């Protein structure tokens, strides 16, 4: 009844659109869930409306002392993770010629850099059997104006899957990447989009969970395309 | 706690495997089920195996007559189709150098020809908003000894997911590919396979489930590789 | 200066538009092209335009004794085969709703059918370490309206590059598909692609040139697209 | 017989391996080559063994202020650019439990930001219709034990000529990415690698030529695996 019964879930970006649609679909299918987000306000309102089974921590993963707070609360309230979902950042676009280090460097560290780390800190806490799933994009295969370095970043996302599939094989964790299309988060793909509308962060949430649930659990190192056929046509 | 409850799906090869391995899944999930499948005896088997919400039709996918009589069996049973799973057929092994034209015609007749008259022919029953799968295969993207004309009749079946994807959207029936690497069916692929083993069917079976589900609702026109890891490192 | 000298190449559907623009830079190469198709007047025309090295042969590719009746003069000619071109066929529109049994044998065996056959009955006459040339199409990783067997028959002729890589790589043959988008022969496809325009002959004849002579040794079971970017943005 | 006859290229990475053996083709083929790189030594070395119609320049392309002193000398004594291959930099090892900051660091400041910049502070000399080639890499499609960063930077650099195509081809300039093996520089990679041997310099500088000359003319945007076959079957 419940794919995901008693398992425990850590969800960055787990403050709003998808992380929290994630959360809150796991809580229903009987995990209890991390949100690990940067703002208080929003980690406490979010808390409230997923309501049961759910610790909200407040960390930048793109720190490393702030990771291992993160893991010392995670070992301390369930001592253990069976999934982790890594959905971190925003976009921030520049064509090519406005491109500054410092663009650069924002992106970089949260898409990257900051997963990197992320991962890394959890394998200590990481079940034989567990699932990882990062968030790459659309953006990953397409050319798309002042896309620049978002899309450079979750090309390496979703490089990080296959080489971590490799790595992480002899204790089988499963690492897969999810490359969503536009999701409504509080125009003109909607229109190159064979389903014809942007999705929900509902409808993400579940492709998530089947790589979360052992439904996916002859599957590894894929990128799973949620974009309505965008990339597919 | 039901995924498919009171939704019509047909499978064809419903009779052993993969097929009928999902048609036990999807009957556990609440639909009801058509199995498909050229031999009675086997298909008998099947359906007492399945044991309840399951009708047997004896059905050559190669045969444009055969599949009238499926269609029409279906419409006076049930009157529509959510899910049609397409998974007819084996794998017949021949070198470029060995291939004759009868071995040609084996492969493409049942991989590619009788799907698309399959699909054409369910066309008047799907309900919108249904879900349609095919078979593909690693190997569509693989270059494997004495593979040639399997090979290329399911990357041409992993091709009309992206065709029917764009010709159907207009009722927003999602079509989609999985290609299994190695499964269980009564030892190499199983060597360079990070997950280091075969598939059980049921992991295939949960890999279409997620496709008829939805769960996969903002999903179309992809190819999942449920390989445990083959292709994807 | 002369990058094919004394190569000997054969090219099916060199009577026109793509296949005559690659005899061409051929023979400018140095090469001795024969060119294969359908037309005696179309053939005898392109051997004028050609000039010097070239043999004309009337043979419709999808007949097994034609095959043997090109390759016996290739043979009794000029020995052994160093490049072989494989450019027959053209497009035929159907949507689902509308294929017929006749429109898909009509397209798969042109493009199928006798391409294997083809590349079959070559063999024999190979040298080692030769080129083979397959057209494929942008149309192959599409879902173009009404592509339906088009599209599926040339994901499937790419299939077959990676197939006989690996099985001719004993005699150092290499194999690869060239995947033409828009080109200009005697609309919409140029709206999307980013070089603004379709593309002409003689850019495909030199994308073909670079799979055939020495320049690609180190490229093997590779798509090549020539779209001006259609395909990858 | 002269196919880049009076182009400009730069080439970083130009002291050795690919970048040396290709600034050695493009004046074979009649350009006027800036090799830069990191070693005087090593550099002197190089330009004395192409011998003529060089100017070695000394760079490191992680630094702005680096560029801008090349882009000054290319511009006082050439004028303008017709090709720029990015060839800079080298593997790192470090499996996901070894990974650094600094590691981190090292690979993409060279990989990613330093390509970026290079890239954009050309883009005043660059003349329209120019070619842009990217090294990128099998790594950036494989999962690779210990190769976390640098396969993950590949794909990064994979994704910039996706983006670069569709911001540059209001210019006219081609951008593509070339994609080596196993290329012999001063054991198994080779193992099921279809030529059954590494690539030699030379063949890469082949293929990064076609991308640089007319004959790529209509290729925009590709990935060009050139790597015997190992990506691809």
């Amino acid at each position: 009844a419940y794919r995901l019964l008693n398992k425990t879930a850590v969800i960055t970006g787990g403050g709003s659109g998808i992380g929290l649609a994630t959360a809150k679909r796991f809580v229903a299918e009987g995990a209890y869930v991390f949100i690990v987000d940067v703002s208080r306000k929003e980690l406490e309102q979010a808390a409230a409306e997923i309501g049961r089974n759910v610790t909200a921590v407040k960390a930048d993963v793109t720190k490393l002392e702030d990771l291992d707070r993160l893991y010392a609360i995670v070992r301390e309230q369930r001592g253990s993770i069976d999934v982790l979902f890594n959905n971190a950042g925003a976009i921030e676009q520049k064509t090519l010629e406005e491109i500054t280090p410092e663009h650069y460097d924002r992106t970089f560290d949260v898409n990257v850099r900051g997963l990197i780390f992320t991962v890394q800190k959890a394998l200590p806490l990481l079940r034989d059997g567990g699932s990882v799933i990062l968030t790459s994009s659309v953006a990953g295969v397409l050319g798309l104006q002042a896309h620049d370095t978002y899309s450079a970043a979750k090309a390496a996302v979703r490089s990080l899957a296959r080489t971590w599939t490799t790595e992480l094989k002899g204790r089988s964790i499963r690492v897969n990447a999810v490359s969503p299309g536009a999701i409504d988060t509080p125009a003109k793909f909607a229109a190159a989009t064979p389903l014809g509308r942007v999705g929900r962060p509902e409808e993400l949430a579940a492709a998530v969970l089947f790589l979360a649930s052992d439904d996916s659990s002859y599957v590894a190192g894929i990128e799973l395309f949620v974009d309505g056929g965008l990339t597919q046509v």
